């Protein structure tokens, strides 16, 4: 996260750190047996690290679970990122409690200019790099899809919308991936992709969790 700011020790509980050795994305808890994230962030041999602030130091209010089944979008496409999305099983329910708890799906697709709060242990840097060891945290509005699109010609699909600052300075970023975009208490989007990070004209690109409920909640309930 580029230009956020710090968190809170578990004040994001529903945000998860995937970890197959190391930290390489983030995903959001729907429930104590199931976490969303990003289908370019598969890979074999996950951990699920739920409780996570500092995810160098064991604080005390994490679990360790170790993935079970992961389940990448059947139409993921990895040239262009469409249908970015993954579910990923827990090999044992999760314990849920005030520091790891589940995120609501939408209802209904959010509006342009909403608020909302995008969180990660992605690079700060906008040119350079900084790994936190803390989450981060960003307040940013959706923006238009005419605004996305045209960041973006030809490359924005009804599966993505844009969120972040135009004038640059505030975005997601690398090892951000994966994570939540929460609106209104609704995991809207995903961390998926964009150009270089905080960079102007070039906003964040989140997968659009609102098109794919139905696929989630049925995924879930037969796996
Ligand atoms: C997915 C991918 C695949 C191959 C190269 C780069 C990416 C990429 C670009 C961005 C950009 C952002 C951003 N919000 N600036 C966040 C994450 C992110 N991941
Ligand atoms: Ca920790």
């Amino acid at each position: 996260i580029v230009g956020g700011y710090t968190c809170g020790a578990n004040t994001v509980p529903y945000q998860v750190s995937l970890n197959s050795g190391y930290h390489f994305c983030g995903g959001s808890l729907i429930n104590s047996q199931w976490v969303v994230s990003a289908a370019h962030c598969y890979k074999s041999g996950i951990q699920v690290r739920l409780g996570e602030d500092n995810i160098n130091v064991v604080e005390g209010n994490e679990q360790f679970i170790s993935a079970s089944k992961s389940i990448v979008h059947p139409s993921y496409n990895s040239n262009t990122l469409n249908n970015d999305i993954m579910l990923i099983k827990l090999k044992s329910a999760a314990s849920l409690n005030s520091r790891v708890a589940s995120i609501s799906l939408p209802t209904s697709c959010a509006s342009a200019g909403t608020q909302c709060l995008i969180s990660g242990w992605g690079n700060t840097k906008s040119s350079g790099t900084s790994y936190p060891d803390v989450l981060k945290c960003l307040k940013a509005p959706i923006l238009s899809d005419s605004s996305c699109k045209s960041a973006y010609p030809g490359q924005i699909t009804s599966n993505m919308f844009c969120a972040g600052y135009l004038e640059g300075g505030k975005d997601s970023c690398q090892g951000d991936s994966g994570g939540p975009v929460v609106c209104s208490g609704k995991l809207q989007g995903i961390v998926s992709w964009g150009s270089g990070c905080a960079q102007k004209n070039k906003p964040g690109v989140y997968t659009k969790v609102c098109n794919y409920v139905s696929w989630i909640k049925q995924t879930i309930a037969s796996n």
